[PDB]
């Protein structure tokens, strides 16, 4: 397929900045969600889940079509728990009806990261809603009970190399697993609504014990009360992965730079940007605007 980005007719930077600010102000206000974690982490997960269905082989899936809006994709067992991010964004969509779905979902992830003090992520508009029949079948998102080999193979379908895989996985500093959604339970660290290199530190520094949880799935548990999925843990089992983990644990700046690039790439996979398309936008945070 060819998916050409088409800017929402007659909208510019200032228009998008207003959507960003609406999301951001609502994040600030609805702070009680999930025991005061806030909706930040769920928005990031939502942006990854709608993008992660991409298949570099036939160009199907990815963020372009905003297909998560369709029941098939929406009810993906792998998407359990995301309906919360969905409901959070509805009201915003209602306020800015001209924005495409794909653009709203992706921008939500960007906003969340920047407002949680992460790096600035350049973002491009132009995703266009596609018909319910362009909706990818379930089973394109990754399992958590696998090893490094699985992770490498998987990510290859999205065109991500080792460095990009490790950078992206640092998003696991945010939020937590919920038994009911995924069959895993617990957070990855302590500051789960602030974007930092905490994930890599925990990984290297905690004394992890393999145990079975109440869903009868294995997870690595630390005495600090943190957890790691098998796939997270696999980052220290693979020699190639481990050296990048170390770098990130050592330099947050490097991590932020790599994450930013990787995240934008993920969000733009499968989209063709004409040469006349506006360059990527860099949105200001609420704090930068004095709001
Ligand atoms: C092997 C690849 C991955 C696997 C197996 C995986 C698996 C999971 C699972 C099982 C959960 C918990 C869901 C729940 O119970 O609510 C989760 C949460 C989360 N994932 Fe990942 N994930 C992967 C990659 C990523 C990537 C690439 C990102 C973003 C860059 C990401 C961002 C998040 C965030 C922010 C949360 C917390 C959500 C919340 O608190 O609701 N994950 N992931």
């Amino acid at each position: 397929l060819v998916h050409v980005a088409s800017v929402e007719k007659g909208r510019s930077y200032e228009d998008f900045q207003k959507v960003y600010n609406a999301i951001a102000l609502k994040l600030r206000e609805d702070d009680e969600y999930d025991n005061y974690i806030g909706y930040g982490p769920v928005l990031v997960k939502l942006a990854w889940h709608i993008s992660g269905t991409w298949d570099k082989h036939d160009n199907t899936g990815g963020s372009y079509g905003g297909t998560y809006r369709f029941k098939k994709e929406f009810n993906d067992p792998s998407n359990a728990g995301l309906q919360n991010g969905f409901k959070f964004l509805e009201p915003i969509h209602k306020e800015f009806p001209w924005i495409s779905s794909g653009d709203l979902f992706s921008l939500g992830g960007v906003t969340a990261v920047q407002e949680m003090q992460g790096p600035k992520i350049p973002w491009r508009c132009g995703r266009v809603d596609t018909p319910e029949d362009t909706t990818p079948d379930n089973g394109r998102l990754p399992d958590a009970d696998k090893d490094a080999g699985y992770v490498r193979t998987f990510f290859q379908r999205l065109n991500m190399n080792d460095r990009e895989v490790v950078a992206l996985m640092g998003a696991h500093a945010l939020g937590k697993t919920h038994l009911k959604n995924s069959g895993y339970e617990g957070p990855w660290g302590a500051a789960n609504n602030v974007f930092t290199n905490e994930f890599y530190l925990n990984l290297l520094n905690e004394d992890w014990k393999l145990e079975k949880n109440d869903a009868n799935n294995e997870q690595w548990d630390s005495k600090s009360g943190y957890m790691m999925l098998p796939t997270d843990y696999s980052l220290i089992q693979d020699p190639k992965y481990l050296s990048i983990v170390k770098e990130y644990a050592n330099d947050q700046d490097k991590f932020f730079k790599d994450f930013s690039k990787a995240f934008e790439k993920l969000l733009e996979n499968g989209i063709t940007f004409p040469k006349d398309a506006p360059s990527p936008f860099i949105f200001k945070t609420l704090e930068e605007q004095g709001l």
